[PDB]
């Protein structure tokens, strides 16, 4: 599935498909944008069918929620509910439109790269681990980004050998995601990415 939005500040695009023959999806998202700020996040459940699931979803509802809290503030909620379920990988990002910056949160193995008009990328590593309900040190990133920056945050469903190459050329997120097309088709597991183009 994919979904379309777009405001004066930001056009992003949402696109999910489960592994191949898998009825119950393990990834989840969530994005809301409004005329000052985005929030989104994007997450894969530990384990399989239902309890991945139950892992993914209890993050999409929670950075809907608290979604005006700092993300070190919602990945600590998220975490929490971690305790008596399978855990899931998450990444969250918010940005504020006025200021053009962002700030971002994440433990696991969702990705996020953002790439700048002048050739700099930010595309911090991968943190070891996932979120458990244990206690966490957690690393945010605030940065300021440059007016035409383009984003992807996604699961690892997503393998793509030079994401910062499709970022660059892709002139809108439409394109961008058919520029990924090759790399949905096999549907070896569920995949998930929210692309974002920044005025
Ligand atoms: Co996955």
């Amino acid at each position: 599935m994919i979904q379309v939005e777009e405001n004066e500040h930001i056009q992003t695009l949402v696109y999910q498909l489960n592994k191949e023959g898998k009825s119950i999806c393990g990834d989840s998202f969530f994005m809301k944008a409004d005329d000052k700020e985005l929030i989104c996040a994007v997450a894969d459940g530990l384990g399989s069918g239902s309890l991945a699931n139950e892992s993914s979803a209890a993050i999409k509802d929670l950075v809907e929620n608290y979604a005006s809290e700092d993300v070190e503030s919602i990945i600590e909620r998220c975490n929490q509910a971690m305790k008596n379920k399978r855990g899931a990988t998450a990444s969250i990002l918010k940005i504020n439109f006025e200021q053009r910056q962002f700030t971002y949160c994440s433990v696991g193995n969702v990705r996020f790269i953002l790439h700048s008009p002048s050739g700099e990328s930010f595309y911090p590593l991968p943190i070891s681990g996932y979120l458990s309900g244990k206690p966490q040190k957690y690393k945010t990133h605030t940065a300021t980004y440059e007016k035409g920056s383009k984003f992807i945050i996604h699961t690892d469903g997503l393998n793509v050998p030079d994401i910062r190459s499709h970022l660059k050329k892709g002139q809108s997120v439409e394109e961008i995601s058919n520029s990924l097309k090759m790399y949905t088709t096999s549907r070896k597991d569920d995949l998930t990415y929210i692309l974002g183009q920044l005025s």
